[PDB]
């Protein structure tokens, strides 16, 4: 089966993963 | 008297908050 996948437009919990 | 409450559409401002 073939699928979408969906972004969000937000990237900033990715970098605060990062800082913290 | 009736208002409309106004919501920033950047939440990163709370996120920041709490990691804080």
């Amino acid at each position: 089966s073939v699928e979408r996948i969906k972004t969000t437009s937000s990237i900033e919990f990715a970098r605060l993963q990062f800082t913290y």
